[PDB]
């Protein structure tokens, strides 16, 4: 059963992939039938094809990503706090959300939810 | 509808109530049909009574609860990072989970979920 270690490693591989603009790396962590809803409240993306599209779209700008707290993982689920930093209009922006992962028996993410809003968008000037 | 401001306000009143040992104030945040799953993977408690019993038991020992990061709020939902420190049998313990709040139309919480595992429990300090 999905151990804390495996789930936490998946989270780190996800963060590392984002940081490395590694698209195949991001998609490989998801189940072929996985769902991605980012942000929470919007229509989720179903399937490898849609998820790949989502992450590609998301990597337009170079992203600096890092886990800001320890990873929370239990009963095939994980939650992590982190930051996504990038340049937008000459300004250094920082989005701080909280992601949630639902792993399947195979050990792959079958559902990802990204909860963040306007109050979570910060920028250095 | 739910503004991020309102949801955040509720998140803070929740923490404050735990620190104040205010069982009534805690319960008053939830809807009469709400559910509490703490921790994630456990049998969710449904209803006011079930919920009151839950926090009733949780307040056996004085709790020191603090938000450790900005609250994330959007589309009727909120998630927050925090810690729960307490003592028992001469031994200080800190649990650092991530909670998820789902609100109904009347601004009340209809669902809470606390995600924390063995790696999120730090004994001794």
């Amino acid at each position: 059963m999905n151990t804390p270690e495996h789930m936490t490693a998946v989270v780190q591989r996800y963060v590392a992939a984002l940081n490395a603009g590694d698209l195949d790396g991001i998609v490989a962590l998801f189940a072929d039938d996985a769902t991605v809803e980012d942000p929470v409240g919007s229509e989720p993306r179903s399937g490898t094809a849609a998820i790949r599209e989502f992450y590609a779209n998301s990597l337009k700008l170079p992203l600096a990503v890092e886990l800001t707290q320890e990873v929370r993982a239990v009963a095939n689920e994980a939650a992590f706090a982190f930051i996504v930093s990038f340049e937008y209009q000459g300004r250094k922006t920082v989005v701080a959300p909280i992601d949630h992962f639902r792993f399947n028996g195979a050990g792959k993410v079958v559902s990802m939810r990204a909860l963040w809003g306007e109050k979570n968008i910060h920028a250095g000037a």
